[PDB]
């Protein structure tokens, strides 16, 4: 899913959430 372009946005592992899978 697109979630995954949010998720590195986000600072990606730094986030502090589970990278999104589809």
């Amino acid at each position: 899913g697109d979630a995954y372009a949010q998720w590195l946005a986000d600072g990606g592992p730094s986030s502090g959430r589970p990278p999104p899978s589809g």
